[PDB]
């Protein structure tokens, strides 16, 4: 009854057999029209870009090319299989308009299927592990797909695994089908028909290697099968995060931790779709190097790719040392950075997970990074009320030779800060009159900072707020059971002042 | 000295003059190579997709086509002008490797220039208004660009406006240049050379209308100029958010509020680059309709576009009522949803801003949405300790006919929940032994929910956590100055149970 | 029933605490978890006014020390049949917790206090 994903493959493919015996319906890469009737046709024909800086940093000699699969409609390499699966199910007559699609997946296939359903009108229910980022959840919500989260540490064949939940949901919902990516032949077939043909046409046939991360296994299986059928000289390199058992031989998989922060790759079972026989070698990868390489890719090549691309490049820079000049290597970058915006892209999260250490972050910063804000020539001899009139503020600011002053009330509550030039511009434009209160022109937001903080902290703060107020806090008492507090401003600092101080110190 | 952005244009262009008299260096859309040497070449050749559902919902009769400019390298329509500006400055000899680029912009151009600098090695300093989302800030940080935020309510010519800060930074940093988008002729020229040619080639020349949002003005100015030089029959429709003064005639701009949540479009000044004479009509737009139309686009067409595209489509569905069958309309979608992930894409933020009302959210939900969780057949007659052994939990769970039970300690602290099937699978796989504690298999996360909450709240919760524990809280006292608290679990609910209840109620 | 009180607690303490949280009645339970009964604010006030008790006195003089233990699974018909004998019925649940699965432990965990008043109010609300 239950079609488990760990069953051995029933296929009989082997090298050299002509395509005419294939039981599957093969289609060549279609030529895109002048205008595509629907967004679903914007899948495929992705570019192959040359890597320039990451390779030389590690002494790589071969031409390293990256398959930017994050430019697809859904921003992932899992839009191909979604489209192919939907098309095959529709052509088989299994799926009709208004039917329900249940897919246990890691979100990328879920996003692709949600997009397909929104375009074509299906009820899409997505079952995914809990550890996936909330970005995918939000995008799915906007696409009108129903989400079901499942525990991360649940064994694949357990009752509450993502596949198990999806299967029992299919068992109980009427007119519901599962296009299971772990077992459907359409998954590897999509790559076999489009991804491999695209690669061979774009690279002019000649290449010596290919590196691809492994989830469901189609992304590597189809490409490897087509390449070995056409260009067997290519070495197929697989990747697998620590804690997963996809990589072989087995002793490579002996590790204590079963959970990893990297997403979209690695599983505790061997998929039925996967064909490990066409894999020339396997590598293990960890979160730290993967995210670091993803950040390096973003910062030095402009490829806005996710963690899996980082893992792929980290493994490639190791595996491809054997290659010499004139030989070509290819890497498959699954998805975009969009799915990981608050994840590894955030320095906060990296430091919280420990994947980045303060020494690694600070060793490359300028010489003024560790200096305190105390080193600045900050000052703020005066302040004004928020109810004060505009012309009054103008005249008083000129009375004492300042162009800006903090705004504070009688109770000591800081309201913001106002600048002379902005007030003058507002008066000239007629937006305010001298008798009007400064509330129309006041800058009512700022960041409260302390003298003890370094200039690096100030720089990190100024990326969010223009003005930072250097303040101190004193607490005064009447019997030591009767407390009172107040804060007591010093000067107004901006990136302008910081850079002026840096320039003055340099000269 | 200071080149203000509000100065009138010095150009002398007028209809019908041949290109040979142009002082500018024009280049036709280049043919992409088989493999692009660097990612910067992945700008242009974007697809034009047909809109199908948004048009008919409002009775639109014309063929509505959207220019998906969010597929560019930087995911925005502001990668074109960045590339063109960099190329023109390099070809003019103004910019050398290692030079500093300062750009006051709304982030999209900043992101494009940061990508260009990362590829080519420039010091990129980005000055933007504060109201921009943190997504752009994070992406810029990953690209190695220095960010400076400026107040939103600062007048454009004020000392601390984004343009003013950028100009004075250029004034004080050595070897620093500004490629100002508000004044550089390259901005509109990029569209005039590529965007318009792409549109005319893709649509086979025939089209009757064009709708485009307006920021710097190039996105509309260049396309309109080329179209009127080649296909004058097209009606050029501009858009402008409330609070901005770009739209004409003036009385359209009379509104109380000067600040709007929409980003990337609308300014308090007329850019020097903008040519309003080639605009056939203008429209005003507001945040609510813009974000609603963006969400509708995402949910019904799969176009992962931002708020500006929503504004453009909202204005188009109004302006294009005059068109009849057989005529074609074009809309320019600036950027991707990536820049607005935690913004309007989030229902929380929409409700907080009031752009969505609870009645509008609830009127379309199922009939069971308002029912309390109290209507379920939930139960949890037993619980177990976390230190208990695996085999003990197995035997006891079978002793009483349950397959799952919450995990709680002596003190009353809830640790999680464990399922029989997962424990059996772990034992079979050898990951645990009967004597081992349940800590290796326990699901140590969940969401605490109350009986009073509706099933809609439970559904929203289950999109994040698989298991939700229905608990109650009682507080007990010894003298009414001596308090004590405890919580007291009821049953374990999942989307499985919710959907089973829905099915049972339906039948 | 968000709160409960001890049986040894004083009368004035129960008065003040009941007003502290806007309830007029609360179940009475001890430290061991044994349910003793339930006490109402109005009856306590009447007893204080009549002089039968003082604020420092324990609630034992005014507590309603009898009730019927009922389960969520039971129908309103069963509740109506029960209320013909006892005024108050306590909706409780029972959970049993274990340390090695040979070491059992039990406890019950009250939900709310129901009477014919509440039943008829629910019926009226549903009818309208
Ligand atoms: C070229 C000649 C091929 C032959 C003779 C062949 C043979 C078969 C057959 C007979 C099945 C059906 C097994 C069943 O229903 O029990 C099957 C399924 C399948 N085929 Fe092929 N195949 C060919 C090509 C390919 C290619 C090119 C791919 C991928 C690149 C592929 C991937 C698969 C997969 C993943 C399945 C599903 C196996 C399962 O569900 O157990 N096949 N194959
Ligand atoms: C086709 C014949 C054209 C002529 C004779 C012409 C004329 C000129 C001249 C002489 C300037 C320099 C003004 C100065 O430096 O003071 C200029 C600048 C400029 N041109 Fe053109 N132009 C032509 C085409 C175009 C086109 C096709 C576009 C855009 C689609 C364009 C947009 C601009 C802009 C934005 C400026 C900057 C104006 C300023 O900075 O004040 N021009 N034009």
């Amino acid at each position: 009854l239950w079609i488990r994903p760990d069953a051995p493959s029933r296929c009989t493919w082997q090298l050299g057999r002509p395509a005419s015996e294939s039981p599957h319906h093969h289609t060549a890469p279609a030529k895109s029209p002048k205008i595509l009737p629907d967004i679903l046709k914007k899948i495929g024909d992705t570019p192959m870009v040359r890597i320039n800086k990451i390779g030389k940093k590690f002494g790589l000699k071969c031409e390293l090319l990256a398959k930017c699969e994050f430019f697809n409609a859904g921003g992932s390499v899992k839009d191909r299989i979604s489209l192919r699966m939907i098309e095959d199910a529709e052509r088989d007559g299994t799926l009709k308009p208004g039917d329900t699609i249940i897919e246990p997946t890691s979100g990328n296939t879920g996003i692709g299927l949600a997009l397909a359903a929104a375009v074509r009108g299906y009820r899409c229910i997505i079952v995914m592990p809990e550890k996936m980022s909330s970005e995918k959840v939000d995008v799915l919500r906007a696409l009108g797909a129903e989400i079901v989260r499942t525990p991360t540490n649940a064994r694949f064949d357990s009752p509450e695994s993502h596949v198990g939940v999806a299967w029992r949901l299919k068992n109980e919902i009427p007119n519901s089908h599962i296009l299971d990516q772990y077992r459907n032949a359409s998954n590897p077939l999509a790559h076999y028909d489009t991804t491999a043909d695209e690669i061979l046409q774009q690279c002019d046939g000649k290449l010596d290697m290919l590196v691809a991360s492994v989830g469901t296994g189609g992304t590597i299986t189809g490409i490897a099968r087509k390449l070995k059928e056409k260009c067997p000289g290519c070495r197929i390199i697989g990747v697998d995060p620590e804690g997963s058992i996809l990589a072989e031989p087995e002793e490579l998989n002996q590790t204590e931790q079963t959970t990893y922060e990297v997403e979209g790759i690695g599983y505790d079972f061997i998929p039925t779709v996967l064909d490990r026989t066409v894999v020339d070698k396997w590598f293990k990868s960890n979160d730290e190097e993967a995210f670091t390489f993803a950040r390096m890719l973003i910062a030095q090549e402009g490829l806005l790719c996710g963690g899996s691309a980082g893992s792929t490049v980290a493994v490639a820079v190791k595996a491809a040392q054997e290659l010499q000049e004139g030989q070509r290597c290819v890497v498959i970058l699954p998805d975009s950075v969009r799915n990981y915006m608050t994840k590894f892209l955030s320095d906060r999260w990296m430091l919280q997970k420990g994947f980045l250490k303060e020494e690694d972050l600070t060793e490359k910063k300028p010489w003024w990074w560790h200096l305190r804000v105390q080193e600045l020539g900050l000052s703020a001899p005066l302040t004004v009320l928020p109810t004060i009139t505009c012309g009054h503020t103008i005249e008083i600011l000129r009375e004492k030779g300042f162009d800006q002053a903090p705004v504070v009330d009688e109770a000591g509550v800081i309201l913001g800060m106002v600048t002379l030039g902005n007030m003058l511009s507002s008066l000239l434009a007629g937006k305010v009159q001298p008798s009007d209160q400064v509330g129309k022109v006041i800058y009512k937001q700022f960041k409260q900072i302390r003298l003890t903080d370094t200039l690096g902290r100030l720089s990190h703060i100024l990326e969010m707020d223009h003005f930072a107020l250097v303040v101190h806090e004193q607490i005064q008492y009447h019997s030591t059971g009767k407390s009172s507090q107040r804060q007591m401003v010093f000067g107004v600092v901006t990136a302008i002042d910081l850079l002026n101080f840096v320039a003055a110190q340099e000269r």
